[PDB]
Protein backbone atom coordinates (compact mmCIF):
# COMPACT_ATOMS: atom_id res chain seq x y z
CA UNK A 1 0.00 0.00 0.00
CA UNK A 2 0.97 3.64 -0.56
CA UNK A 3 0.84 6.77 1.65
CA UNK A 4 -1.02 9.63 -0.02
CA UNK A 5 -0.43 12.96 1.70
CA UNK A 6 -3.38 15.16 0.81
CA UNK A 7 -2.83 18.88 1.28
CA UNK A 8 -5.56 21.45 0.90
CA UNK A 9 -5.19 25.14 -0.04
CA UNK A 10 -6.45 26.04 3.46
CA UNK A 11 -3.51 24.22 5.02
CA UNK A 12 -5.04 20.92 6.08
CA UNK A 13 -2.90 17.83 5.70
CA UNK A 14 -4.07 14.23 6.01
CA UNK A 15 -2.30 10.96 5.11
CA UNK A 16 -4.53 8.36 3.49
CA UNK A 17 -3.46 4.79 2.78
CA UNK A 18 -4.36 3.53 -0.69
CA UNK A 19 -3.64 0.42 -2.75
CA UNK A 20 -2.24 0.40 -6.31
CA UNK A 21 -5.62 -0.70 -7.73
CA UNK A 22 -7.71 1.60 -5.53
CA UNK A 23 -8.93 5.06 -6.50
CA UNK A 24 -7.48 8.00 -4.60
CA UNK A 25 -10.88 9.66 -4.06
CA UNK A 26 -12.45 6.44 -2.78
CA UNK A 27 -9.59 5.97 -0.33
CA UNK A 28 -9.87 9.57 0.90
CA UNK A 29 -13.63 9.26 1.37
CA UNK A 30 -13.18 6.00 3.37
CA UNK A 31 -10.88 8.06 5.64
CA UNK A 32 -13.68 10.52 6.16
CA UNK A 33 -12.35 13.40 4.09
CA UNK A 34 -14.56 15.98 2.37
CA UNK A 35 -13.32 15.97 -1.25
CA UNK A 36 -14.92 17.59 -4.35
CA UNK A 37 -16.35 15.47 -7.15
CA UNK A 38 -19.15 15.32 -9.64
CA UNK A 39 -19.14 12.77 -12.51
CA UNK A 40 -16.79 10.29 -10.70
CA UNK A 41 -15.88 9.01 -14.18
CA UNK A 42 -12.81 11.00 -15.20
CA UNK A 43 -14.77 13.22 -17.59
CA UNK A 44 -14.98 16.54 -15.73
CA UNK A 45 -12.64 18.53 -13.54
CA UNK A 46 -14.50 18.65 -10.23
CA UNK A 47 -12.24 16.24 -8.32
CA UNK A 48 -9.00 17.73 -9.63
CA UNK A 49 -5.83 17.60 -7.59
CA UNK A 50 -2.21 18.40 -8.38
CA UNK A 51 0.46 15.74 -7.80
CA UNK A 52 3.37 17.52 -6.15
CA UNK A 53 5.49 14.43 -5.37
CA UNK A 54 5.29 10.75 -6.30
CA UNK A 55 3.61 9.04 -9.20
CA UNK A 56 -0.04 8.33 -10.13
CA UNK A 57 -1.75 6.16 -12.78
CA UNK A 58 -4.15 8.41 -14.77
CA UNK A 59 -4.96 5.88 -17.50
CA UNK A 60 -8.69 5.77 -16.75
CA UNK A 61 -9.28 9.53 -17.12
CA UNK A 62 -10.28 11.29 -20.31
CA UNK A 63 -10.76 15.03 -19.62
CA UNK A 64 -7.16 16.20 -19.18
CA UNK A 65 -4.79 16.20 -22.13
CA UNK A 66 -1.23 14.93 -22.18
CA UNK A 67 0.42 18.27 -21.32
CA UNK A 68 -1.95 18.78 -18.35
CA UNK A 69 -1.13 15.31 -17.04
CA UNK A 70 2.57 16.05 -17.39
CA UNK A 71 2.21 19.18 -15.21
CA UNK A 72 0.78 16.95 -12.45
CA UNK A 73 -2.92 17.61 -12.79
CA UNK A 74 -4.90 14.49 -11.84
CA UNK A 75 -8.58 13.54 -11.63
CA UNK A 76 -8.62 11.78 -8.28
CA UNK A 77 -11.94 9.96 -8.83
CA UNK A 78 -10.18 7.52 -11.22
CA UNK A 79 -6.50 8.08 -10.37
CA UNK A 80 -4.61 5.23 -8.67
CA UNK A 81 -1.32 5.70 -6.86
CA UNK A 82 1.97 4.25 -8.04
CA UNK A 83 4.10 5.47 -5.13
CA UNK A 84 3.80 7.37 -1.97
CA UNK A 85 2.76 10.80 -3.10
CA UNK A 86 1.78 14.33 -2.09
CA UNK A 87 -1.33 15.73 -3.77
CA UNK A 88 -2.83 19.21 -3.50
CA UNK A 89 -6.62 19.07 -3.39
CA UNK A 90 -9.46 21.41 -4.46
CA UNK A 91 -7.66 22.42 -7.64
CA UNK A 92 -10.45 22.67 -10.26
CA UNK A 93 -10.43 26.46 -10.50
CA UNK A 94 -6.60 26.54 -10.87
CA UNK A 95 -6.64 24.28 -13.92
CA UNK A 96 -4.84 26.06 -16.77
S1 LIG B 1 -15.44 13.87 -10.53
FE1 LIG B 1 -15.51 14.27 -12.76
S2 LIG B 1 -13.42 13.79 -13.38
FE2 LIG B 1 -13.44 13.22 -11.27
ZN1 LIG C 1 3.25 17.45 6.55
ZN1 LIG D 1 -13.14 1.63 0.38
ZN1 LIG E 1 -16.79 23.23 -11.43
ZN1 LIG F 1 8.88 13.73 0.06
ZN1 LIG G 1 -2.91 21.02 -23.52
Amino acid sequence: AYSITLRSPDGAEEVVQCEEDQYILEAAEDAGLDMPSSCRAGACSACLGKVLEGSVNNEEQSFLDDDQLEEGWSLLCVAMPQSDCVILTEQEDNLD
